[PDB]
């Protein structure tokens, strides 16, 4: 059901490590990155198109074409976890998104 295996959530240190990268990917300096920006970033990690869309699905909550700062941190989190061998959720855990690190 809504119970899913929990994850060690993003730390301020994780969010910060992602945020620096965000500045590098956000070429429009809008506070969001574009689909192209995001894909190219993830493609540099040699991620599959399947993972690419899946990470997007988990990250882009507000269903907009762009990955926002929070979402981006989520994306990279999922991506790092993916490379660690941990499978990508069918639904991004609420404890990850509603975590204080993404709130602050
Ligand atoms: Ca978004």
């Amino acid at each position: 059901g809504n119970n899913q295996p929990p994850w060690p959530k993003m730390k301020p240190s994780d969010v910060q490590k992602y945020t620096k990268v965000f500045m590098e990917v956000d070429s429009d300096k809008d506070g969001k990155i574009t689909g192209e920006q995001a894909r190219n970033l993830f493609l540099s990690w040699r991620l599959p198109r399947e993972v690419l869309k899946h990470v997007w699905e988990l990250s882009d909550q507000d269903n907009d074409t762009m990955l926002s700062l929070r979402e981006f941190c989520i994306s990279l989190y999922l991506m790092e976890r993916y490379r660690e061998g941990r499978p990508l959720p069918t639904a991004l855990p609420s404890s990850i998104m509603f975590d204080e690190t993404l709130l602050s």
